[PDB]
């Protein structure tokens, strides 16, 4: 069981490119945007790629990339729903949420209020 996370706002797909980097694509038929959703317990999950085995991982300096170190606590997040099948994506570690930019790039902020951290969760047929 896989899943797509989007972006409420513009539609874009978050993904994790070869290179290692993490950003937003349009691009439905991109191999680096099927992720995993890997219970922890006590309502935490991991963001698994399925194309590169990454977690997705927020950085204290608000950088968010991938690592294959599940004992990285940067991987641990909490899917929060907001209601209507809207969530925000919260890195337990530091508290930021995950935010996709009109423009396609990614990062953590802790502003509620931004448009950029919506996301919608899709499961893959």
């Amino acid at each position: 069981h896989e899943v797509l996370l989007r972006s409420t706002e513009t539609g874009q797909f978050l993904r994790i490119n070869p290179d290692g980097t993490v950003d937003g694509t349009r691009d439905r038929s991109d191999p680096g945007i099927q992720f995993q959703i890997s219970p922890e317990g006590n309502g935490e999950v991991l963001l698994r790629s399925t194309e590169t085995g990454q977690f997705l991982r927020i950085n204290p300096d608000g950088t968010v990339d991938g690592t294959r170190d599940r004992s990285d606590p940067g991987i641990q997040f909490q899917i929060s729903p907001e209601g209507n099948g809207e969530v925000l994506l919260r890195s337990t570690e530091t508290g930021q949420f995950l935010r996709i930019n009109p423009d396609g790039t990614v990062d953590g902020t802790r502003d509620r209020s931004d448009p950029g951290i919506q996301f919608q969760i899709s499961p893959e047929g």
